[PDB]
């Protein structure tokens, strides 16, 4: 599919950088009629068929169809998609209140401001699978803060540059994200499917609790062997006065086999809840 080839600055100005990626960086802007604010997100195409820098027009139109068919209050939002001959440039759901990942660097958290990140979380996730739509790259960075500096920040999920559609239970060749956070099948390179993000979910748990990683080696390669090996257990110095049932959440997520790893609908009835990869 083509987009607008117009040039964007005609239609907005752009600000401060809110982040980087690989191959996108994304900046603050304004829509010139409506003076409303986006995150421009630019994303390199690729310059050549098989060079290995930029994206491939096949995945920028994946992560696209997939950001149009999103609406829900803890996912963003697609505006508007512009394109020229180095960039695709997506005007998404500005997100203000910076990464998960940021806030839990200043703030340990409570079990209770654990869940309220939490619930939120699972109802966006709930969302995505229900479109049976795998994000396979949730981590604290890719979770945003509508805003800071309240005692319960609202969260949308972002990027959605590894999400694909799963129309068959699983899909097959392999969206390998960030070591700490990937399920066993992707490091083993198997058929994958919308219980990989369960498994995130479980990690993202794991560290809102404790501020530490499960898995996590001196090395990627490290990292990827504890995850398959299931490598991971409850610290008592971080955990002693976490209850049970938290724990208990979490290793229903840390399953190595998918099959037997609670699903979004599980983990939504679930008694706690119920009310890059090479060196
Ligand atoms: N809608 C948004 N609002 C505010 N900041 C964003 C938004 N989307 C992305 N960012 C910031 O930009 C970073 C990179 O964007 P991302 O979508 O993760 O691209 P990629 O992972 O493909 O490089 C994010 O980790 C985040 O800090
Ligand atoms: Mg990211």
């Amino acid at each position: 599919t083509v987009f607008r080839q117009e040039n964007v600055d005609d239609y907005y100005d752009t600000g401060e950088e809110l982040g980087s990626g690989q191959f996108a960086v994304v900046k603050k802007c304004r829509e010139k009629s409506t003076g409303l604010q986006y995150a421009a997100k630019f994303i390199k195409k690729r310059r050549t068929k098989s060079s290995r820098r930029g994206v491939s027009r096949e995945d920028i139109e994946r992560e696209v169809s997939i950001l149009k068919e999103i609406q829900h209050p803890n996912v963003i939002t697609l505006h508007e998609v512009y394109e020229n001959k180095t960039d695709v440039i997506l005007i998404l759901e500005l997100v203000a209140g910076g990464e998960l990942f940021d806030f839990l660097a200043e703030k340990s958290l409570t079990e209770e401001e654990a869940t309220e990140f939490l619930k939120q979380i699972l109802n966006g996730v709930y969302y995505l699978h229900s479109l049976q739509i795998a994000h396979f790259d949730l981590k604290p960075e890719n979770i945003m803060l509508l805003d800071r500096n309240v005692p319960k920040p609202r969260i949308k999920i972002i990027d959605f540059g590894l999400a694909h559609k799963i129309d068959f239970g699983n899909e097959f060749k392999n969206i390998f994200g960030t070591p700490e956070f990937v399920a066993p099948e992707i490091v083993n390179y198997e058929p994958l499917g919308l219980e990989a993000d369960m498994w995130s979910i479980g990690v993202i748990t794991y560290i809102l609790l404790s501020g530490a990683s499960p898995f996590l080696g001196d090395t990627k390669q490290e990292t990827l062997a504890n995850v398959s090996a299931v490598n991971y257990e409850f610290e008592d110095e971080y955990f002693s006065n976490t209850s049970a049932l938290a724990k208990d959440f979490i290793r229903r997520l840390l399953v190595k086999d998918p099959k037997k790893r609670m699903t979004i609908q599980d983990s939504l009835q679930h008694p706690w809840i119920k009310p890059p990869q090479f060196e």
